């Protein structure tokens, strides 16, 4: 643990639009980056109460808090103190598309995340605008190195009220601000849960567990 | 000439991000909405000079200026004084994705466009980040009515330095802020040209002709 | 005219599967290749009556019959006597995907088309498996040259029983068996209609008009 | 199981086209379906030697041989003796698309798979047509139940000569011929290796390990 300590905090500054509805979110997080354990408390500071499912914003709120084994190079941790950015495409099965960008920096024991969110083409009577989602299923991100960048692909799914799933494909590109040692073909398994919230989701608490691994069957 | 005069002006206020790079643009436009003729002058007011091709921003700068025949209901012109919004997904062939949203309002002789642009996953050595584009080919947008909205689909192509094309698919959803009479299955043909610009594209002048038509062979 | 006469006939031999259902189709066509006019009679010779909409097969039944203006090089007509192949991807909006391959040859006054059709992921309760489709809308194919091949893109739409449309994107790649003169950026406008059929569509008659043109607004 | 023995054999009958090139393959396999272990020997019986990478055909040659834990319902094994079908879409990153349909039947101690393969838009100078691929990376299929069907999504990757990866997205739909008990959200991890072959790949031997699991981090 050189630049990154065993216990870290972070601040999230997020702004964006969903179907043209502008919002701003602030967050205070903490966790153990080498254990892949992480918690964050969010406040909708502008544009609340949000007329869409919180769930679409939950995964935009922290890659340095991923447990990497010693034999897999940790792309994101290596990028610091210079830091990194990530770019995300979200393709929902009902036609909705989101583009998300992050800048991640470090100041002592604290990370700072600046996030821009742009989501549109959510059907007015769909699960997002009608708030019929009930959290993300645990996921597994396929990761590989290309052009000095780390590229992640994930088949995500939201649980629906009354049963069934609402599918979303993630493509996330991680861009270190300096050359780092590139990892081999691997996966990061994740569990993201909303552990607390108020009645209109203007305050939300989230927990995440992220562990990197080599292929299970090899 | 209902609420829209034979000769109109407009202001464009655009902001957003391309591969994390923040920018703001202001535009001054004028044209003849019933003739489908249009011109606009853009200034990059923040984040200039832009490290990407201006061409990706040019079609974000005016649907009320489309020549519609009398026998094809004009969705966008009908929307006023209330106005409308549009939501656009741009899918480039090398993986880049943009999501664009607009709010279009009217005050007397002047339209106001508020535009939010989010673009990412442009390859660093690609035509956009290397500024190798030389304008859009004339285009043909396929339009049809669904759920009180007008949906447009367009196979766009950027001309490349040294020859060849760089392809982009446009999907634009137009949403009137009141119910209007819906058109049948039709097309809008466009020609968008940069008619003047300075060396780093921090000042740009654009021309556009837009004409609606029924299928050519029917 | 070189090897292609002003009045020509053709034979279609098509086989394939839709959701695993095997079929064979034989066709006798005739038309005026320089006028872009043609008609064809189809017989389902194996696997009939088909448990799916005929419409998905109708555009697989003749590119040499496209009216090209003198100033636009006719990629397909130039390919003969050697001939050409085409490869098509059809992406339906409800998730269905088709891949289609053709080989086109010439023998005197007759063209022979050998077609392989592969379609799957048509929802059992969707418009295709429930035969709720009512013909294709007139279309406009965007065509350009790349790598000695002609690439076509089309926003197709099927009319639905009870109103509304069922969308499909076409991507067709035309591959001449010899180097030919490559055309510029252009369009082909088409009208495809089922003009006759029996009660279970085991016999179908089709009419197609196809005319190439340069961009309307230029 | 009373229908599926702890030691099984199978036969594969595959035919299809890649970029218009017709081929036929016959295979003889054996394995332990409750252990998720299997092997198969393939012969190119028609159209050989193949002018494309064998790797695109390797995953088309056996779902009943997946190791399922007792607490996760085995969709495919339950479908027998009636059997099941599968439909697969393959989307390669360079624009190539394949559609594959299978019918799986049982006859005492032997499965029979009938497979139709349709692959096209492989670039002539690409890794597949230039035979520059070096096997699939071990994979992880995301599986969920919808409409009595099992839907699998997989981020696959072919290893490249000289290094790097060539990406392919799999979507596979498994359709039982009778209603069965539906599993929850789960994963199947796989390793597929070519273990033997002749000089022109007209004979190929393959090994596959397949193990189902609940989410690693949950």
């Amino acid at each position: 643990m050189s630049v990154i300590a065993t216990q870290m905090t972070y601040k999230v500054y997020m702004s964006g639009t969903v179907n043209g509805h502008y919002f701003e979110v602030e967050g205070d997080g903490k966790g153990k980056p080498y254990e892949g354990e992480q918690t964050v408390k969010l406040t909708v500071t502008k544009g609340g109460p949000l007329p869409f499912a919180w769930d679409i914003l939950s995964p935009q709120c922290s890659i340095p808090f991923t447990k990497y084994p010693e034999d897999i190079p940790d792309y994101v941790k290596q990028s610091f103190p210079e830091g990194f950015t990530w770019e995300r495409i979200m393709n929902f099965e009902d036609g909705a598309v989101c583009t998300v960008s992050n800048d991640s920096s470090i100041q002592g024991n604290c990370f700072t995340y600046h996030v821009k969110f742009s989501g549109l083409n959510f059907p007015p009577n769909g699960p997002v605008m009608q708030k019929k989602t009930q959290g993300w299923e645990p996921s597994s991100e396929r990761l590989f190195a290309r052009g000095g960048m780390l590229i992640g692909n994930n088949f995500m799914a939201l649980k629906l009220e009354g049963g069934g799933h609402y599918l979303c494909e993630f493509k996330t590109t991680y861009k270190a601000k300096k050359p780092v040692k590139m990892p081999g073909y691997h996966y990061v398994d994740r569990k993201l849960d909303v552990t607390n919230h108020n009645k209109d989701y203007t305050s939300v608490e989230q927990c995440e567990i992220s562990i990197a691994r080599k292929p299970v069957v090899a």
